[PDB]
């Protein structure tokens, strides 16, 4: 409990695996999945950060989805309200219909998506928490190895100016993910 992972990408950006759940979040941004209807208690992690941020946060992503068509991919950015994080990033995760390699592929582009956005605003940190592998086709430890990589990709390709640390939030009985994460981490240190 008391220690956080660490690792630092050869580009200099450091990812830490907070083992805290998700509602503890203390970076700049979070990013939550959401579905196509922008419904925050659906899934259980959205459920989780409506649960910690309140029904404001469901009101603000409401009013800024108003009108806006949405699609697997939409990324849709709001205040934080009773999180501990500056904005929240709502992501249309993909689905296995997608197809099989493309929602991977998918995933990555969100994810570069993510950290563009933080790098733009000028700030520092970002946490991705543990979504499941909801609706989607692959393990877990795919979606570990892909993340990291992502990560490893990102800042070996680009000058950050801001931004600095990526946290996965997992919860600490996330017994799969953290077997996953840890074992990514103990390979790439
Ligand atoms: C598929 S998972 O959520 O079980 N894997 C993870 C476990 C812990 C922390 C982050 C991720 C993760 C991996 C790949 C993409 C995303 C992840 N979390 C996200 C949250 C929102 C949007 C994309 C992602």
């Amino acid at each position: 409990s008391w220690e956080k992972g660490s690792l630092v990408s050869p580009g200099g950006l450091q990812m830490l695996l907070v083992k805290e759940g998700v509602q503890n979040a203390k970076t700049d941004v979070v990013v939550n999945s959401v579905p196509l209807d922008l419904v925050l208690s659906r899934g259980p992690l959205s459920s989780s950060l409506l649960e910690k941020a309140g029904p404001e946060l469901q009101e603000e992503l409401d009013t800024v989805g108003q009108g806006v068509a949405v699609s697997m991919g939409t990324v849709l950015k709001t205040s934080s309200w009773n999180l501990d994080c500056r904005y929240v990033l709502h992501v249309v995760a993909p689905e296995w219909r997608n197809g099989s390699t493309s929602s991977l592929k998918i995933m990555e582009d969100i994810i570069r998506e993510c950290m563009e956005i933080t790098e733009s605003l000028s700030l520092k940190s970002i946490a991705f928490p543990a979504i499941g592998t909801g609706n989607l086709g692959f393990p877990k430890n795919i979606f570990a190895e892909l993340i990291i990589s992502e990560v490893f990709s990102f800042s070996s390709s680009n000058q950050l100016s801001t931004l600095q640390e990526v946290h996965f939030l997992l919860h600490p009985s996330d017994h799969e993910n953290i077997q996953a994460f840890s074992d990514e981490f103990a390979r790439r240190a």
